[PDB]
């Protein structure tokens, strides 16, 4: 798949045959000043946010620490917070997620960040979102 070039933030796009095992998904940005204490990457099922397989959602408030949940039917689950914040305002960051049998890795500026137990089915994401707080470069395919 072509990488989506510069696209504006809030973005939806397709990912093309959809999360496979072994498929890394590159989000390359910058992390805005003074716009915002969020932004989240969704991997979700169709354009409508209502079934998201994995949000992955950087808030700078209360220390600085990162949501992982999942959205079916329109319902959030228990959130799995890491209290660490890996990203900057204002700074470019590197963003790499690995879809694996049991869960996605994610890695932040070449190191592991955190993992994601699927708690639904990988293969029905269809669909890249990004919001919030960020401006993006690219997101890429491999
Ligand atoms: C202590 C505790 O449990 N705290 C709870 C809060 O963490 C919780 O806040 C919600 O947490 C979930 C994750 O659990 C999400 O971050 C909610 O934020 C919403 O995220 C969605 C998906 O990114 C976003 O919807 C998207 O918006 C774009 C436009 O920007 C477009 O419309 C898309 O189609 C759509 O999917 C939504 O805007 C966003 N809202 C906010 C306010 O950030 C977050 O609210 C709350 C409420 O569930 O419960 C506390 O108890």
């Amino acid at each position: 798949q072509a990488p989506y070039l510069s696209p504006a933030v809030p973005f939806s796009g397709t990912i093309q045959g959809g999360l496979q095992d072994g498929l890394q998904i590159t989000v390359n940005g910058t992390v805005l000043s003074s716009s915002g204490t969020r932004f989240a990457v969704n991997f979700q099922t169709g354009f409508s946010g209502n079934d998201i397989a994995f949000h992955f959602n950087p808030r700078f408030e209360d220390g600085g620490y990162v949501v992982c949940n999942t959205r079916q039917n329109g319902s959030w689950g228990p959130e799995e917070r890491k209290t660490h914040m890996p990203f900057q305002k204002g700074m470019p960051f590197d963003l790499c997620f690995l879809v694996q049998s049991s869960d996605f890795k994610v890695m932040v500026n070449g190191i592991l960040f955190v993992q994601y137990f699927h708690r639904v089915p990988f293969h029905r994401v269809d669909t890249i979102s990004v919001n919030g707080s960020v401006q993006l470069s690219y997101i890429s395919f491999q």
